[PDB]
């Protein structure tokens, strides 16, 4: 019966590689020392768009939310390697994906980043947490916020074995808004919290309350979203150059 | 045998994000009009009196009311359309301004395949299925705009006689968007390269799907052309509009599709 939790966390461990390019373990070996472009500088970003692919700030949040963009269809294909998910009510599966995507990006973000700076273009580049701090307002407080919260995520010292339990304990919340069927919802999170348990076991013997101190960051991540989807307001207020081609408006 | 299995998750994954995407399906559309039910019956509209009473019923001049309506339902549909392109395994990784061309071009020609769905002989299913108003009403409206609904009927009944459910149209509007042949595509393999593998899908699906339909994998392929000469017809017919009702005012995002389209 612990036999089953071992295979669940197994099969979402495969399903987490093959989904997303960009491990921890491949983004930590990187951070530490094909050595990535650094962009401290505006000149370094300018000579950065070689390798990147009108005013800066506002060029750099639309960047961040088209590969955003391409990072949801990672998790939903994921998401659906989840035990139980795609036998859900299809009007659920859509609400879980909806709410769970912020929450997801902000963990996985975590990956990415240390206290100095952020990988970017799946590890290509290295963005300076000082050059994103020094953006005019209101885009210079928009991922110092999530700085803050991956030094402290990252001090779990979680790997991606751990982590792809988590992300399907975040999809599978049965407190999201508008779900007809709860209580499949809130069996599948079970069994996944019990696979997440046992993993941090006998991955990390020596952590104590681990777990418990996992499930106590899904606070801070709340805070996280909420708190971007209020600054996410002050551009749609009190932007005049953030309007797009209408079609990519659609996208986005 | 494997190579196959990832074309069976390939069109169930598509026919999945179909559902999510598109409120009225074909099979509802169906269920409405096959005329079984007591609880889907709908409202006829087939004359001005039922007309006005259907403003009571359903939830300045008539023949532009009508196509002020139509118009809305429009943009509403590039929503539904785009938010069904983002989900093909892909497209969003493509470049922006090829996302921008693929939907530019491809929106009118989903839209008209699935209004197919929403068509009978007789007449076309309105406000999400609530509504009926007949072919002869709408052919009766004052020109031109007795004869914008008139070709879409006809490619209808022709497309509706080749009897693909929803899982098949599922795959084929994604074949739709993903078009090589695009004006002012920046890159072209790697759309064709995702084309290759919705067509092989299609493929399969047709033959699981419809297994005594001889090549209608190629007989669905021909339609393309068809819906191709709908939406030149469609554009003519608005270039007239825009000079001969110069009070009348087209949305901002179907005048930015239109705008040079061929
Ligand atoms: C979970 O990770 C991600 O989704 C991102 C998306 C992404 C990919 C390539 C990029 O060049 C960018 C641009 C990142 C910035 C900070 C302008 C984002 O992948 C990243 O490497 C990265 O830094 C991401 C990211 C996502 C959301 C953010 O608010 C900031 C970065
Ligand atoms: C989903 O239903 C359709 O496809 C349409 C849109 C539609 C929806 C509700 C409506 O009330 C109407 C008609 C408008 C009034 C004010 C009675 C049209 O119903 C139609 O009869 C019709 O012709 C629709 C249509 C046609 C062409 C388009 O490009 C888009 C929608």
């Amino acid at each position: 019966e612990s036999a089953d939790l071992r295979a669940l966390a197994k099969h979402l461990y495969d399903s987490y590689i093959k989904s997303f390019p960009l491990t921890k373990a491949k983004a930590r070996a990187i951070l530490t020392g094909k050595s990535p472009f650094v962009i401290y500088d505006m000149n370094s970003l300018m000579m950065g768009e070689d390798k990147i692919k009108k005013e800066v700030a506002i060029r750099i949040f639309q960047g961040c939310q088209f590969r955003s963009v391409e990072a949801v269809q990672e998790i939903t294909e994921y998401a659906k390697s989840i035990p139980g998910f795609v036998n859900l009510d299809l009007n659920d599966q859509v609400t879980l994906l909806k709410y769970g995507v912020h929450e997801i990006i902000y963990t996985m973000l975590a990956s990415l980043m240390n206290k100095d700076g952020v990988l970017i273009s799946e590890g290509q580049g290295f963005m300076t947490r000082e050059f994103l701090k020094s953006l005019r307002k209101p885009f210079g407080d928009f991922m110092e916020p999530k700085f803050e919260f991956a030094v402290k995520f990252n001090a779990l010292e979680l790997d991606d074995s751990d982590l792809a339990i988590f992300i399907a304990v975040i999809i599978l919340s049965g407190d999201r808004p508008g779900l007809l069927n709860v209580k499949p919802i809130e069996d599948i999170q079970d069994n996944l919290l019990q696979a997440l348990e046992l993993q941090l076991k006998l991955n990390h013997p020596e952590s104590s309350q681990l777990f418990a101190k996992l499930l106590q960051k899904m606070t801070d991540l709340r805070q996280i979203v909420t708190e971007h989807v209020q600054l996410l307001q002050v551009i749609k207020k009190t932007e005049t150059d953030m309007s797009l081609h209408p079609l990519l408006q659609e996208i986005y």
